[PDB]
């Protein structure tokens, strides 16, 4: 009579919490979904070992379009889990999916875990800074959108951060990089021309968020714009004017030129 | 040899990750701090017992003033574990501590935790949508903080949800509640006067996250204004222009008008 919406967390099979692990062990069901994001650092393998349960994956359209049919009957007279990456209910579509559990008469509740959301935190970049958030996507066919461009402008315009998620094909496993992310930009500006992300930008990378050893970096677009920041996933955040603290961090944790402390406070 | 920055979640001593309790149980001495938030389902015996390690409590003084001074100095020849409410790093001025640490000749490393800031999903609306945060402020004396109205103002004229953090006086014990926060803002409304918190403004109230059963509240300020939501902490979120999506989560799980409904495209 209950689902459970728990996070995996970051980067591993470790990064769920104690009671997301504990809860998910007396589940009688256990689903999950990786198509939203992907633990880059475990296996399906290693996280149905440490939870001991079978794992049942769900594509989006399972979710998205039958998930009354697929998780909610087993709810119904059963403890079931929905495992995704990250923090429950961050992505986009998945709070909807507490609206149908009511619907179908099951109790639902939420055990969250970190969220690169949160997680971005390790930039040394204030949280409270951060501004509306966007994807860079792959422009494809005719098709060439440029609205995450138009968000890094508006924070910016206001001295706030602009966190952009990078394009990812889950199921052909297909990640983008921070350094397709720059080269898409610097074409999208060199469409737009409003001066909003060029070779002199100040960029910031963070890679593997989670891992005990995730790659942190900052500085200019002309410099990182073909640095090897690892294996994705990949987080590129636009920082506006920055507090000083701000800066000394980047450039004492993230390698950040010293040049920052004069040209982006 | 090495510093831990390890977040303890929302709520309980359960909301640590497995990865965070693993490391916490091996670290040779453990520290934390509980005056950047409030974890309302536990306490120091509870995550003593969880980690099987004595925990000394450093207060913020302890911290801003002597972390290197009292921490650091183990850090050096001991495996040591600082631990903090939530996130780490989020809405908190510990990423500084970092610096002091490297400036010492010890490497830190950042274990994640469920974040209120991430947290925010469970209220329906999304979270890329929200835009610069702020934090509703104690008035003292003749000082009457008034920049979090801007904020929301900001945020307002661009569509986007704004997260107001409450003000917390760890030592007086004293937590601010969603109701003191809205009975501020309609000050402020007074004597600024731009329309931007009234009591026909709708909010969202989010209290003690991270519990099995928190409370979702989203209604009109006139009619959520002087509603118990229960023990703190608390978070109050003025949302900006709402998708129809977000609005069927509110009506449906948060028990607002079905009058939001009807969104004004
Ligand atoms: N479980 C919870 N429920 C509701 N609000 C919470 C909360 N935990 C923290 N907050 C809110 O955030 C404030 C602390 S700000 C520090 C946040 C912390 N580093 C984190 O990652 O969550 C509190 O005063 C309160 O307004
Ligand atoms: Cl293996
Ligand atoms: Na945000």
């Amino acid at each position: 009579m209950v689902l459970y919406f728990i996070g995996l967390g970051l980067y591993d099979e470790r990064d769920i919490t104690v009671k997301g692990l504990e809860i998910a062990k007396k589940c009688d069901y256990v689903f999950a979904e990786f198509y939203t994001s992907l633990m880059a650092g475990t296996t399906l393998g290693r996280i149905q070992k440490l939870i001991g349960k079978e794992i049942r994956v769900l594509s989006r359209e399972d979710v998205e379009r039958n998930f009354e049919n697929i998780v909610l009957p087993l709810a119904k007279e059963n403890d079931v889990a929905f495992l995704t990456p990250g923090d429950p209910l961050v992505a986009t579509t998945h709070a909807e999916l507490r609206i149908r559990a009511k619907r179908a008469g099951v109790e639902s509740y939420v055990i969250h875990a970190p969220s690169i959301y949160s997680a971005v935190g390790i930039t040394g970049l204030h949280i409270y800074k951060f501004g509306k958030s966007a994807t860079v996507a792959y422009p494809e066919g005719n098709w060439f959108p440029t609205s995450y461009y138009d968000v890094i402008k508006e924070n910016a315009e206001r001295g706030l951060h602009t966190l952009l998620f990078l394009d990812i094909k889950a199921e052909k496993r297909m990640y983008m990089t921070a350094n397709e992310a720059m080269e898409l930009l610097l074409k999208v500006e060199d469409m737009k021309k409003g001066g909003v992300f060029t070779d002199d930008t100040l960029v910031v990378v963070l890679a593997r968020a989670g891992s005990l050893n995730p790659t942190i970096r900052a500085g200019y677009v002309k410099d990182l714009i073909r640095e090897d920041f690892g294996d994705p996933p990949h987080i590129l955040i636009v920082p506006g004017k920055l507090h000083i603290v701000e800066a000394e961090y980047l450039v004492e944790i993230a390698g950040a030129p010293r040049e920052i402390l004069r040209v982006n406070v």
